[PDB]
């Protein structure tokens, strides 16, 4: 049977009408030909396999089948293992996937986007068990696995199928498929992290010392020098110290460096703004460090809007804008961007000046708080920014255990000590303030306790309480009841809930720390492509460099590059011939594994006794 | 005898010796200040911290007994993971220290109490040092306030400080009460936690070894202690002016014989390695089917000459 005769597109749409009824892809493909009756023979069509694959991938599949819109029913699919793949994919068929997966030419780009399509599909989950079983679909290993054959193969045909455009993908990289995909795992990579590492030094060699590179960057003329080697590859000699110059400054290790003491600069001019050099409104007017900050900050929008809008490609607008929101740095700046503008209007008026004072302190633990993200570029601090973030979500989740225990105590103890204080903000105060600073040591027996109570001057009137004239005079009725109480609450909160959220905090910290090495790679990985993509200036400076890229616009890749015809041939035939060795090498180890010899010697044995009778019969009839 | 800077090097690569050299130094410099009236404070508090950095030094002999040896590693590397998550702390407590003394006292520009409110009562937070008086503003006194920059700068009152959006202040107190005291908290006690497993699964190993390097450093000093050290280096001098257990030559024959004798043991350990893997399940799995097979076709080719009969 030759695939490339037999799977036509009518026969590929005939197996996409031959769904068995009971698995999720019949529900999706019922789902998308609904939607087109109610907007608007074969029971489906391209056009919901096309929906269905948009709602898994939404760029990958750019015209799989659209393009002809629907393709000749008996012509010949171009790529049929590629489309028998995603058939078998898409209804959690996983040997058959596995099989044509084998046979396909693009084999890591293929495993990547079956993987995204398992956990998609495991987040649709009609099932459970089905649910499960799309869980542990292993396809993520089969690329990692291919790809360290291929990396210890080559090396450097690894790197180029790494970020070559593919054929079968609609020249989508394996790196974008595999950012689709959230594929953490092939991240951590090995020949992954050497092509970041690559990137992240530029021009200069990767095994750079930390400490001449630094020197040379506060040295800037001590570049020159052989200080710092570079890889391979009167006018002339100002050409070569421009492209020396500019080959040190453009590498994103550099670029990174100068953001993070650029940054370190704007919160010291930002905290000596708010502390010290805070003036009244316009009328005696900000000062010039004020306006310098604000300058700093309209830079810092300038990027914003250069990240959201012209970031590195062309496509929609509204694509780009989602893609700009989906990412949690990028909106924590939004909220900054925000409480500036905020604090900064309120500060222009007399009557909403101290509120914008207060939103501008505010703003500054904003940007504060954003300066962790250049932690990830360190193994023992990165992963414990995700460790916080779950932490964060261990403390939300206690909240509600810890909000009504200390409601019910707070008021039991409110009524019991201050029966006739009427004011509303210290019934809060009492029933939840201190009951809550309880838990870190403040606890006022003086307040509590009626034997600590001091004889200060007190009223029992309640409108001398609400006047505020004298304090409230606590009720004794049962003191002993009420100390009976802070007892068991100092014994409950402090130890038995603190300690549950504490158990809670360990258990999160032992799942990251369990994967530490994986959440790093991604995290660098991410981090290193952030920074790679970013202008060479740092804000404030940061306005040449996009007054530079508009000019160039206006008057005229390391990663996700486009080979000539001959040299993507050659790799593909390479990526197969290495895909063909890793699963000659699997079918030999499983050959010589211990069941499959236990196996293949019990069913011998018993050919052997069947064989052996059938002999010893013959000789006993001589 | 080897290299002078060899020799250097070897020395200066013990924690322990840069330990003590730091002591020397510190010592020196603390008695030459204290020699001069104008720095005999400064002597005075340097050999304070020399006494500090003597007695830690007194530390190193914990590794003789195995319940103390291994502590020194933990608490070695429970600093590093110290290290590492005070840049986190950093990091929080600069937002939350200058976010709330803009909020308290934004007419305070002296720089030092600048830092206190910023980092310094932050910091105590963590271990019980609330000051609510100085936050909340119903628990402020009546203490007597001067809103004058120029009385706050000479010192003669305290700043009064602002309560124009109190609730907020207390929010944050309590935000950063609870994920400083707790989650950094006991994120950095987790990773005390951590530390502490995985040293104390190769405890043996690692007390072990201290105790080597403290039996060899004491196998080479002299057997006097100090001061009284000074003997055994002039009667050193002189000796060697005037004029082992470990690492020791053998006469040839007797080399010859332990070299033979460890390459018979070699033999014999190389031969039970072999009898063990032959006696193993998978050699036993993979000899079975292989001879399996050869009777197979062996069966087969003699139940096929039968048949011809
Ligand atoms: C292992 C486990 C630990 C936890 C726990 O169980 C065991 O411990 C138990 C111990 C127990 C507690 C044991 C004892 C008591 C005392 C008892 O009061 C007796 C009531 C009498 C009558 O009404 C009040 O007396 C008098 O009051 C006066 C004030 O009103 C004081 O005058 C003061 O007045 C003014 C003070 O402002 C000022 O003029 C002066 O300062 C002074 O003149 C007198 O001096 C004092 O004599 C109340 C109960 C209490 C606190 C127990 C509570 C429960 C425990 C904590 C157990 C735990 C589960
Ligand atoms: C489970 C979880 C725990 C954590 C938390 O969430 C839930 O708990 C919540 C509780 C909440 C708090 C609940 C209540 C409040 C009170 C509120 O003030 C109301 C504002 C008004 C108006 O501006 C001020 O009032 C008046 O001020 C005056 C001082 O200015 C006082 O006069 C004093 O003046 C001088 C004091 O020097 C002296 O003359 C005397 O001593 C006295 O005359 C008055 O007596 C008082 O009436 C501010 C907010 C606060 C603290 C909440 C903050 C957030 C919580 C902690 C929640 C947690 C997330
Ligand atoms: C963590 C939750 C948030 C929401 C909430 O409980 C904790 O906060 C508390 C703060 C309370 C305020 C505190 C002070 C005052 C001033 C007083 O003159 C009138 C009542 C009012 C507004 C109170 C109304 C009820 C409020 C919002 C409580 C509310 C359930
Ligand atoms: C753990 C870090 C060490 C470094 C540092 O932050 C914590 O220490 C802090 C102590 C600060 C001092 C404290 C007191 C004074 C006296 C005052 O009249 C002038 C300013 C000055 C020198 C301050 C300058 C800034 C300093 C060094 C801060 C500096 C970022
Ligand atoms: C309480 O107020 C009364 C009002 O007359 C006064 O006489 C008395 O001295 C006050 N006591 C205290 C402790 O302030
Ligand atoms: C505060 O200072 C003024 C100066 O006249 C004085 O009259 C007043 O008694 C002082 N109050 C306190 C509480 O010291
Ligand atoms: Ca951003
Ligand atoms: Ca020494």
């Amino acid at each position: 049977v030759n695939i490339k005769q037999f799977l036509t597109y009518g026969r590929l749409q005939e197996l996409y009408c031959s769904v068995s009824e009971k698995n999720l892809l019949h529900t999706l493909l019922l789902k998308k030909n609904q939607e087109r009756q109610a907007q608007l023979k074969f029971r489906f069509t391209f056009h919901e396999v096309s929906k269905v694959l948009k709602d898994f991938l939404d760029d990958t599949c750019k015209g799989f089948y659209q393009k002809l819109n629907l393709p000749d029913m008996d012509r010949r699919c171009e790529h049929p293992w590629r489309d028998l793949f995603l058939w078998a994919i898409l209804q959690n068929r996983q040997e058959m996937a596995n099989y044509f997966w084998a046979m396909g030419p693009e084999a890591v780009a293929a495993a990547l986007v079956g993987c995204k399509i398992m956990k998609e599909m495991a987040h649709l989950a009609t099932e459970a068990e089905s649910a499960r079983s799309m869980k542990n679909a292993k396809y993520e290993q089969f690329a990692m696995d291919l790809f360290s054959e291929c990396y210890s193969n080559s090396e450097d045909r690894a790197y180029s199928l790494l970020v070559r455009k593919t054929c079968c993908w609609s020249k989508a990289t394996v790196l974008n498929i595999a950012t689709l995909a959230e594929a953490k795992c092939f991240f951590a990579h090995d020949g992954v992290q050497a092509l970041l590492t690559k990137v992240w030094w530029g021009a200069m060699r990767t095994d750079t010392s930390i400490s001449r590179l630094v020197l040379t960057f506060f040295i800037p003329p001590l570049v020159w020098t052989s200080l710092i080697k570079f890889n391979p590859e009167s006018a002339t000699f100002i050409r070569v110290v421009l492209r020396r110059w500019n080959r040190f400054w453009s590498a994103p290790v550099t670029v990174f460096m100068g953001n993070v003491i650029m940054y370190f600069a704007f919160l010291i001019l930002f905290s000596y703004v708010l502390l010290l050099d805070f003036r009244p409104p316009p009328p005696y007017g900000p000062s010039a460090a004020e306006i310098i900050l604000y300058f700093w900050v309209f830079t810092l929008v300038l990027e914003e809007i250069r990240q959201s809008f012209f970031t590195d490609e062309d496509m929609s607008i509204l694509k780009k804008m989602k893609l700009y929101v989906e990412d949690n740095w990028n909106k924590c700046d939004m909220v900054a961007i925000s409480l500036f503008v905020v604090g900064l209007s309120c500060r222009m008026a007399m009557s909403t000046y101290e509120a914008g004072r207060t939103v501008l302190a505010l703003d500054f633990m904003v940007f504060t708080l954003r300066l962790i993200h250049i932690f990830a570029i360190h193994k023992q601090l990165g992963p414990k920014i995700i460790i916080v973030e779950r932490m964060i979500k261990d403390v939300f989740f206690f909240l509600f255990f810890l909000s009504v225990w200390l409601i019910a105590y707070g008021v039991t103890t409110q009524a019991l000590l201050h029966p006739n204080d009427p004011r509303i903000d210290w019934v809060f105060r009492r029933a939840l303030y201190r009951p809550y600073l309880h838990i870190f040591g403040q606890i006022p027996l003086e307040e509590i306790d009626a034997a600590k109570m001091p004889d200060d001057n007190c009223t029992t009137d309640v409108q001398e309480i609400i006047l505020g004239t004298l304090p409230p005079c606590p009720n004794i009725y049962a003191n002993w009841l009420v100390i009976l109480l802070l007892v068991i609450y100092l014994l409950v909160t402090n130890v038995l809930l603190l300690n549950l959220l504490i158990a809670m905090f360990s258990y999160t910290f032992q799942v990251v720390q369990e994967n530490a090495d994986i959440f790093w790679k991604f995290q660098r990985y991410n981090l290193i492509v952030e920074y790679h993509s970013r202008p060479a200036l740092a804000p404030p400076f940061i306005i040449i460099s996009h007054i530079t890229q508009a000019l160039l616009s206006f008057i005229k890749d390391l990663l996700e590059r486009e080979l000539p015809s001959g040299l993507d041939q050659k790799l593909m035939t390479w990526e197969t011939v290495q895909k063909e060795n890793y699963l000659a090498k699997l079918e030999h180890e499983h050959r010589e594994s211990s069941g499959e010899r236990l196996r293949y010697t019990s069913s011998k044995v018993q050919t052997l006794l069947r064989m052996v009778g059938g002999f010893k019969d013959q000789e006993k009839r001589m």
